[PDB]
RNA sequence: GGGGUAGUGAUUUUACCCUGGAGA
């Protein structure tokens, strides 16, 4: 008997918006840091966010995944702490998100979820703030 | 410029639409 459902964290490795899928690079599996990082499939239907769903390369994610015949596959994908994903830089309203949950219809003062860790304004990482964002720097 | 929409489940960055004497 061995695990069928696992928690993972990492970043979006790439995503094709038109096709609606891509891969995550998993940097931690069940709380264990991995080297090298491993690819986990992600389909648009599993993205936790409001409206047309996407990811951008480099955004911070957590997810639940399983092993399917084709390979590791995400079952649901969120930002850190279970908040909404960011999406493509072309996403309508995507530049005006609640600081706390990433939602599109309110601001942090009105947020109905409890205070979350501070996420980078550009990539949602909880390990840096935007003044030190390497994703923003190589963009 | 400004606004909006969506969809191919396996390997790399998306296809469209609306908008002209006025834009919260
Ligand atoms: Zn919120
Ligand atoms: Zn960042």
């Amino acid at each position: 008997d061995e695990p069928q459902l696992l928690h993972g964290a990492g970043i979006c490795k790439w995503f094709n918006v038109r096709m609606g899928f891509g891969f995550l690079s998993m940097t931690a599996r069940a709380g264990v840091a991995l080297d090298p990082p491993v690819d986990v499939f992600v389909h648009q239907s599993k993205l936790h966010m409001e409206g047309f769903r996407s990811l951008k390369e480099g955004e911070a994610v957590e997810f639940t995944f399983k092993k399917s015949a084709k390979g590791l596959e995400s079952i649901r994908v969120t930002g850190p702490g279970g908040v909404f994903c960011i999406g493509s830089e072309r996403r309508p309203k995507g530049g005006d998100r609640c600081y706390n949950c990433g939602g599109l219809d309110h601001h942090a003062k009105e947020c109905k979820l409890p205070p979350q860790p501070k996420k980078c304004h550009f990539c949602q990482s909880i390990s840096h703030m935007v003044a030190s964002c390497p994703l923003k720097a190589q963009q």
